[PDB]
């Protein structure tokens, strides 16, 4: 089975212990098939690294389902037997772009970001569009679109983590590059200033002012519940 | 949970591997409520202790399920998981009568033998139905009740394991008893013998009598297919 042995670390003993504690909670015959489903799901995440590391096209693949159906199972399951703060998946998510297992883009007046984890979707598109201001962005699949120069107009002002507005975080990343690159003006509340004059700079300052943007935005959502 | 811990041991190595086996066969969501039932008694009936020595009536109390629906998961989930011959569970019944767990008594013309195990049932029924002619007996609950007269009439040539005739040794055995107690006729094809020359025995007497009949029948039904 291409399933059991892509398993190369488990705790046998807790995943039997575990499973046994929820399977007979209200005795035995009680769960239905849905409900035992997102209980083994939940046990080969809580209690194997089968799923580490692996994108929900793999993920899908190993378990025979499709993408849609994972979405779901993965939600329902989290819920349903996980407990986690809207601030520790913000930070998650955080570490997932300093790690590189998620590369912000941006792409004209808008920055692109991959989120395969319906878990994380979930609290950051809530924690963004609970600042008490509608939020112009979209979803592609699971690839988040966000309107630059919007942003930082309607919510340049909100304070990140290190006490810092966070548009005055974004224009000190832009000087510091401007020691080594040709300097250019910042108006990054200005729509064509993305379009043009952003788009000038090399692919490698782009794709690093894009971490950089996105890291400080999940961190001015953090500061703000 | 009285459950849980009423598992005095488990080797939770192999539960989890056999679970994870089975449950993903055919891929993650395929496998009914009703499989994995059958799958979760199988899985804790062969990896565990929780079963062993008890009672139906205990079992269904530890599972939180009637008696009635207890029988047909041991018999399903048997089926499906579990391979035995005619010959080994009619071996393990014998046994059980050598350890007192089943006791056998004689009441007027009737033997009776209480099996509380569907599978034990399942085969000494249908073996002992399978000699070419039809047996007297009936089930009262899990007791069976089983006509001596006319069993050792129809079937007392027939050999068992040790190649004497079943009549011969039952006949051997209450002569060996008439060499203590009070010497009596012998006439086991004879209803009013066991009705009232059997039952003026001392009760010690006819518990052995009754263990060692039931003892040899088995051997008989078993040394016919």
């Amino acid at each position: 089975m291409a399933l059991i042995d892509q398993i190369t670390t488990i705790n046998k003993n807790e995943f039997t212990d575990d499973f046994l504690r929820k399977y007979f909670e209200l005795g035995f015959g009680s769960l239905s098939k849905h409900d035992i489903d997102l209980l083994v799901y939940y046990l080969v995440k809580e209690h194997s690294d089968l799923f580490n590391g692996k994108t929900n096209y793999e993920i899908s693949s190993l378990l025979t389902i499709t993408e849609r159906k994972l979405q779901s199972i993965q939600m329902e399951s989290y819920l349903r037997y996980e407990n986690n703060s809207i601030s520790k998946n913000l930070e998650e998510l955080s570490v997932k772009i300093t790690k590189g297992e998620i590369k912000p883009e941006v792409e004209g007046d808008k920055i692109r970001v991959l989120i395969d984890s319906p878990v994380l979707r979930r609290d950051l598109e809530y924690s963004i569009t609970s600042l008490g201001h509608i939020v112009d962005y979209s979803f592609n699949k699971n690839i988040l679109s966000l309107r630059l120069s919007n942003f930082f107009e309607v919510f340049g002002n909100l304070n990140i983590e290190n006490g810092k507005e966070l548009k005055t975080q974004v224009i000190d990343f832009f000087r510091e590059q401007n020691k080594w690159d040709k300097e250019i003006l910042i108006e990054i509340e200005n729509k064509s200033w993305w379009i043009k004059q952003f788009n000038t700079l090399q692919a490698a300052v782009k794709k690093e002012a894009a971490a950089l943007i996105f890291h400080s935005i999940i961190s001015m959502v953090k500061s703000h519940i």
